[PDB]
């Protein structure tokens, strides 16, 4: 494996929020493996995130605030808090 790491900023169109889905946490890990990481796990067609991240990438970091082994509801939690703009730091299997 490789894994290539971008961040990237997505802005708040509201209604739509940031477009995107996240899944995984240690409370809910997505992977048979039971690998516990935040991941995204669908972008809105059309909105803030489309063409700039995809279902699986690994979620490293939301405003710079690690998402190492967290629960789901604090990933979510850090999305909703964000202001206008959501930095994200995401891991890509290349």
């Amino acid at each position: 494996m490789i894994w290539e790491q971008h961040t990237v900023t997505l802005h708040r169109a509201p209604g739509f929020g940031f477009g995107i889905a996240i899944s995984g946490g240690r409370d809910n890990p997505h992977f048979q493996s039971g690998e516990t990481s935040i991941v995204i796990s669908d972008v809105l067609k059309g909105g803030p995130a489309e063409g700039q991240l995809q279902e699986n990438d690994r979620v490293a970091m939301v405003n710079g605030v690690s998402m190492d082994n967290v629960e789901h509801a604090f990933a979510v939690q850090q999305l909703r808090k964000s202001g206008k703009n959501a930095k994200i730091t995401i891991r890509r299997k290349k």
